[PDB]
């Protein structure tokens, strides 16, 4: 299991790094722009406020497979080791064809179907990001896509994860782990609310009372 | 998992060679006869534009077995390696057991029922290929009739796979490899309908409207 | 129940009205200009082809709710009974409710996701049409779908049917009358199929070879 | 719930009228050519053999819609009440529409699928007959196909009802009677096996010993 | 819903009448032969033991349908509105008919199968009696039977009950009750276990111990 | 079946209302207190924003019964058919009870849990508002909870409803309404998600290209 | 997985030889008499018909254990490697455990439960055979009870495995293979529906008419 | 699977030795007692009329662990390789934890609940003893309590089985025996009710009438 | 699989350790603070009360990480090998990481939902112990919560294990046990009921009188 923050904020990152156990952090163009710094100056930083280790993801732009795959080769010499996100779409399979001949990671990254997103495994992609909410936004399912996503993969492509991507709420996280995706990525806002609880809080307000009542003070001799 | 494309159009395999993980392509005699071009001259060019990797399919036409075979031999002096395909008849069965002991590759067709499809397996067949939208369209069901042989093939013929076949919807595809099929042919119009979504391509879209509002440009 | 045939081949309409009980003929703007008959035209040909009973469907074209009442009201003075078809927009639902008020029957249409269909029969339509095959092609589940939305409009509009439209294979009709659809409109190829079947067709021929060898001839007297 | 043997065999009729409680006979043009008698003998005997109550159901032998008009107008002046069957073809539907119109009760027959069973519903058929052990032997499944079709007419036809018909077995019998099927037409061999059993002879044998061994007799 | 003892132990039926709400009695051949007491004896005191309200069903010996209807006749001049039990077999459906027609209620019995127990229904039993524990013992479900039975009678033939019979523990007179049977008929020693458990013994020893502990007594 | 929103928004109220087939709108404090427009000026402004028809909601802010209660008639004096929200406490159920009796429609608002809900049924609510996203952020599921809520009212206090409040995703507000809610209270940026779909707008855009390139025009005559 | 014929009948055994692959033949009491040729004639010729390759079975007569292995012996010394079927009675539980000793395999027959198949298998039968139409006519399940058999040898005596008996229709057969039995035998009339189907033929057919209308023949060169 | 009988009955053992592959014989107080023969004198016999191969199981007496530590050692004098019963109560665990230490296999038996049987596995009994037909009779399922006690045993005490006991119906015994439990131990009457069945002596007479009217006699 | 008792009453553990499997006793504050003995004689007496074999547990009681930490040290300096209960919290699962770097076992505690619990197992508890009871009682599931939990550690994190704490009724640690949690710790009233039956009592009476009326003694 590889636990991602799906973010820009390299203050937020440093600090969430203490606390979650983080194999690296996930980009696409959106957050990139929210972020108003581009690739060669906020990958480096959000490299190093990791400490220098675990894994990065950012997206190529151009529509074309021979474009897609010199984009890739920018992001590989912006960080040696980034795992290079495609999108799924003709141009987009015939790019991770190319890229699993080159030998560079890539993710199958707007996956709004199962199938689609067993197409991009099957082309060479270790990674495959169905967009969970936007599934669930557009009128369907994105715990069934998700769920088939992973028996496929499971079947079909066992070299390949689902990186579940695109939460709103923690319960949609839960249950994509609970369907069986052994990564997940989550923005800052679904990540602060799955560690802090009120209930968690009364119960640990309760222990401190219960404890000072009996002994006079609040911590351990 | 073995993704074939189930056509005699050449072009269109040159074309979408570069963007499938293609293990070959799968004929049968209408989708030959369409194509207008014999099988000694559309095999090696099918051969010829998926690089000369991967495997091909073709059918045999005659009724009884020792045909069956002398068909066999005809298509493996066009393609070495081709895979023969039997219709799953008594006769059927019986060049099936016959190609097995001179040791050619065979694929059962035509199989419209779980039972069929098992006894073309014991008979050596290593693919065995359900026409689902066929029963689908004759009153049956081709998910439950594949779901069924592919549970057949794993408990009672574990050398044989699925090759599903016969799709006017990438649902039926979807649920064919979701029951567990180890290959599948895909039409070359529901193999385009897999990959091509129109709220994929307005989220690459806004991708480019945000990175140009920020950036000034829509490429690094 | 009720079926309906989606076309605006006129011929072939008077042909099957012989052989299926028919309740009428659907429309969208791509059949009637593949058809390349204007509606003035198309449309009163389609009600003679019927005998002059049972009900058409026509949708607007206009983008905004004033202009799809207007379409509407043209469309009531080329049939006066015809049920407005209303893509299922913002701009939609605004033109639905004005229609209820008016007092002419819309069916919402355009309906890729339950929810939506939903909204389209609390606004006021009396028929809602998920396109089955469209959904099942762009990844997610036709079925799933139309069974979702005839149990919302079962509990939350009852005064609302679905009309499941657009099929490639027969399972699907089969799958969308299961689940409890009570209307369904069929295109040509897929009505052909679901009453032409080889396995009835040699059922009959063995029955006319009994009947033969046993009496001399292959009817009755 | 409706009771009815699938037989031209008039003496096997009037012996099991008396056991069984049949609402009527079922016939169809190979049960009628096995017994050699044509319908204008067989249909009054059958009739007969029943006591002169309860129905009779006998099929068309033509084409065209037109000519299987004139197949039923021909049956009724038979048996004035009898229940034309029609095979559910094209041509089929289209009789059964016309006979709606004219008031003659049809039934839609030789159903290979809910599909088709559903049409002749909704064209005007009362009764529609699934060929359930043909389904179940040509690789489909007769319980499914006469669960659905009992489903569909139920929802959209609510004026018909499955009449199951071709059984090799008792359990095909009791799997289309526990889906709710309101009618049913069993062949000689299965009605004999529902209600002759072993295991219940042995009980009746037991009850005999036990009053024996206590009154000195088997009887009141 | 109709309580029954199955027994002809006129002692334990005037004791048990007292605790359990009785609809009545139920007899077999072998539970009147271990009783050794002749029907026109014992009839009548079982009749009085329940205090000469709720009904009694004893059981038809002949082989034939005339024998069973004389049977019939001879246990209603015994007791006017006792129900017959009938064997189901092809001459048992011959008479259930034949009572039908004579106005007599019938009970069809030694039902092994829910396709037998229908047709006694249809015929005109008001009552139809699987014999649950046997159907257990002979390798079969007397649950599945039972459920399958109380399903056919409630589609098909709604003027019939599953009269539940044979049970060797209470938790199979629990499944026939949650399967939807109207009526069951109890032999002693399930009834007996039925009512006594140690666990409630227990939680009544505690409340007379904590009201001793409190007032000084056991009373009110 | 009926639709409320879940805003202050005077604006986008007014602009929904053409729309959505709105039954009214619900407030609570925080919604309220955003808004930054007191009671007496906010309230009957969103009733003159829906057309001066349909329900609006507004919650007491006191601790105890008494004080609930004189809440409950302040905002009766604000608009005459108000229904007042208390939340499910000790002294909620109280004021639940008392407002019964002077025949005041009450809403069970703050709701966590089935048993909680129903409580407040039995005392009098003919609303209760589970705060779905709340359940489910907070480690548990808000569609189990909604779906018991749902049966508990059905089988032992049919008079009640549940209303269905507080959603980040359409899948969540569809997940209620297949559970069988009789009432849901959408935010805007859910309402506004679960009427535009990208799959539609291809759709509707293909219609216009099929009809201009077969009459030469995107319009009726 | 094991495919045996359940016949006397030499000529269609050799005839259906050369079609499916048969692990043998199997026989019974009532077969044998059908066919009015005695064991020490028809064993051969059966074992000769299928090319003296392959595993035949035949039953005992005796009634006593001592008697039931007697009758073994002699079925061993007709065919050297024959099966010897031992219906599963009190004797035959006791000739089961007997033959173990000497090293002979037997199979359970007559097998109308599910308990009294595993007591066979546990005693030292390598096959046990419900008979499936049997228990499916005498108002049970056959399915129910192989299912339940399978289940119980799996567990129980992994040693065992199913030999499915007694077929009037092919569904029968078909249900018997997906509830797991490693072994079969037809009748001749359910192995012949098993392999033709008339839609089957036609597809056939329509293959011959679409290759002769495009390259004026019916087969290839 | 381990096949045992429930009983003290020595002459019944030797018969049935000879019928079904037993482990073994188990006993309990009640049935020792029902037997009149003291432990010293029956053990053996029971021992002798199994061949002097495979497993007795006794239960200790004692109400202390200490004292039910004695029964122990006093049972594996008189039978050097018996499985002492200890009943699931505090004293029993504590006793069941002594004998293990010891190194004497034990069962834990009365087992009325899933908890209580996994205490007495994970305290070191090889054997658990759920009394199914108690549970079921005392309101309870019997077959619930055996599935849960297996799955609990496979999860949280490999070492240790279900040793499934007190039937009154072959059902219970096979439920159990679908549930998972690798031993089970029938009584007498249930066991003959296991093997013998009317349906099967039917085919075995049919099967020599058919052998008998074409070879003139019923042998080989 | 790992019988715990939960409570800091030394007589209950030595009598009850005659009787139960134990690998151990667990205690919280609350626990702690109701025993009214302090952390460094309770939890020597309730090491010797189980003969000095088997695993303790006591919380941290800080706000902070690194006080957290301190805790931890403090703890260990007690009872050397003793398991440090620490809150899953933003502040618990860094002291859990740091904890996990020094090599100190800690179990992730007041664990209210299943994301939280598999959030301190990747931190590197190795035990994560959800409130049954507590979750059960605030309007939620703990069965749903302790499977859901049980599932995502054999999944995502197979190196810890579902230490399922809080029990009213003994159904509640049988559903745990059920749902495949490979430890669970009993309040003394729970373990009890788990093991006294008055059907059991019964039968073992009737056993006793049966073989009194054949042999006239109850040896």
């Amino acid at each position: 299991m590889e636990l991602y923050l799906d973010t820009s904020d390299v203050v937020a990152v440093k600090a969430l790094s203490r606390i979650f156990p983080l194999a690296g952090v996930t980009t696409n163009p959106s957050i990139i722009a929210a972020g108003k710094k581009p690739l060669d100056v906020v990958l480096p930083q959000l490299h190093e406020a990791m400490g220098g280790q675990g894994r990065l993801f950012a997206q190529v732009m151009a529509t074309t497979a021979e474009g897609m795959v010199n984009d890739a080769l920018k992001l590989r010499s912006i960080i040696a080791d980034i795992v290079v996100k495609v999108p799924v779409t003709a141009e987009g399979l015939a790019a991770i064809k190319m890229l699993k001949a080159e030998g560079i990671p890539t993710l199958g990254t707007a996956v709004y179907g199962a199938a689609q997103g067993l197409l991009s495994a099957l082309a060479g992609a270790e990674y495959v990001a169905p967009y969970v909410n936007v599934i669930d936004a557009q009128g369907g399912s994105g715990i069934q896509t998700v769920t088939d996503l992973h028996q496929l993969l499971k079947m079909h492509a066992p070299q390949a994860k689902v990186l579940a991507a695109g939460f709103k709420t923690p319960r949609q996280a839960l249950d994509c782990l609970l369907a069986g995706c052994e990564s997940i990525t989550l923005p800052l806002d679904v990540a602060q609310q799955m560690i802090s609880y009120p209930a968690v809080d009364a119960a640990v307000a309760k222990f401190e009372q219960d404890w000072q009542g009996a002994f006079g003070r609040t911590s351990i001799t």
